[PDB]
């Protein structure tokens, strides 16, 4: 309702042949409950390329529950998330 | 086209935790669109953090405002900073 | 001398209530600094959170093994705030205790 959890997923590029172009045009061409906002999220750098997922519940159950639209992601990339995290929201 | 840049502090080496900065917190700019303090506690460990919405990559690149204080309450400066591209937001 | 520790636990998943909220209002409203039960050494609310779920609690320290297992006292405003009774109830001997 008023405290907001958020759920961070990220993969890392290095290990697949998907880039943050090849995601960037998927997400071109191709309301949850207790989700404020979902923002889909890049970094590009010598470190390699990352993309990801940013999520703002309204329930601190929800913030482990399995991410949403992941599932279409895990599927173009070739495997699971290399990282997940978790935080609360203090002040926004 | 927006920027999101996220400072974090690692709270095992200060004082300072989780739960005395949101007390502390509770009882106390151009290009940024949106400012939030995050946490983070669990076996993994306690973190304080900010996240800032940018509209441009430069401002976004320019010192983290409002994390002087922090840097004080904490006793040092960001442990780690990530920067990424907003690719779409609802 | 031998002590008796209740620990009564909410799971608050089922609640619209969260361990930020009822810490919200609990800073609104402060308890007892004291303890006014005769018998009642010690009470500590206590709370959790990561994978395993949210639980709020109680723990009770109690000088007779009698009230250790009673109705325990002073959980009217929580019950109400999360919305049902304790979904879990422990009860310990107290073998030795720092001072």
């Amino acid at each position: 309702a008023q405290q907001l959890y958020c759920t961070v997923v990220l993969w890392d590029l290095s290990r697949s042949a998907a880039t943050v172009a090849s995601l960037r045009a998927y997400l071109r061409d191709h309301t949850v409950p207790g989700l404020r906002q979902k923002t889909w999220i890049s970094s590009t750098g010598p470190e390699g390329e990352q993309w990801g997922a940013v999520y703002l519940w309204d329930s601190p159950e929800a913030a482990y529950g399995r991410p949403p639209g992941v599932s279409k992601v895990v599927e173009l990339i070739g495997y699971r998330p290399t990282e997940r995290r978790y935080y609360s929201v203090e002040a926004a």
